[PDB]
């Protein structure tokens, strides 16, 4: 399930919404500034939609469908991939597979740890605390301070992403797959310019930089945004997401 807008023979702009995120809440600013001259593909992670047919398996599977998806409308070359949260962590594994050419990941908010037996009790946590989001209820300490919302802005900033529809059960499996993937055991290497997208108010924001670069074979982008935390560019100004994107591609 990936949706195609824009300019379908301009440069291929692939956008990976977050767990609990939905693909065309996440991404309407950034497709409307790119739309003009841009092929935007947006996936929708599995279970996010309103009659979900299935869940979300692991970020390898998802990778490697979308790869198929890409390659049903033949595209086997990708200007940037962007993805926030989860979705940083399908890019990268996209980078990786080798099925489909990436020229620059776009990562904002990646993990890439690998949880192994706590997957289950964070996964857990944040799926409850996302929902409650939906409530207006804030984020359970110390995971509002980490995530840089010890303003209490979290309500405001995340609530307008958690898509409306989203059942527990999929957004648990998402977060599963988001805790399990273990990036530095698959001993990877990608071609990619990778640029590294921070919030400034993420208290761990830079935590994952040194395997991002042990990965790349070209150095890191890092680009800080300053009292911002986790998605909160995304959530309230994607238009800069839109500029870096275009700047990038220049």
């Amino acid at each position: 399930k990936l949706h195609r807008m824009g300019e379908p023979h301009g440069p291929k702009v692939l956008l990976i919404h977050g767990a609990g995120f939905y693909w065309q809440t996440c991404f309407a600013r950034i497709i409307r500034d790119l739309k003009d001259r841009y092929c935007l593909l947006i996936p929708e992670l599995e279970g996010h939609t309103a009659h979900p047919r299935e869940y979300m398996v692991s970020v390898e599977e998802t990778a490697g469908k979308l790869g198929e998806a890409l390659e049903e409308l033949r595209v086997d070359k990708v200007q940037a991939i962007y993805g926030v949260s989860l979705g940083a962590s399908v890019a990268v594994e996209m980078a990786i597979r080798g099925e489909i050419k990436v020229m620059n990941l776009l990562l904002d908010g990646g993990q890439y740890e690998g949880m192994g037996e706590m997957t289950e009790q964070y996964a857990n946590i944040m799926a409850d605390a996302f929902l409650n989001l939906l409530a207006g209820e804030h984020l359970p300490s110390p995971v509002k301070e980490n995530m840089g919302f010890a303003a209490n802005n979290d309500v405001e900033v995340l609530q307008p992403l958690i898509y409306e529809h989203i059942t527990r059960e999929a957004l648990l499996h998402a977060l599963l797959a988001a805790y399990r993937y273990d990036l530095k055991a698959k001993n990877a290497r990608v071609d990619a310019r990778v640029s590294v997208l921070i919030g400034g108010n993420e208290i761990y924001g830079a935590q994952f930089t040194p395997l991002l670069a042990e990965i790349s074979r070209h150095p890191l982008d890092i680009y800080e945004f300053p009292n911002r935390g986790h998605a909160e560019v995304l959530s309230k100004e994607p238009e800069k997401i839109s500029r870096l994107i275009r700047e990038i591609l220049n």
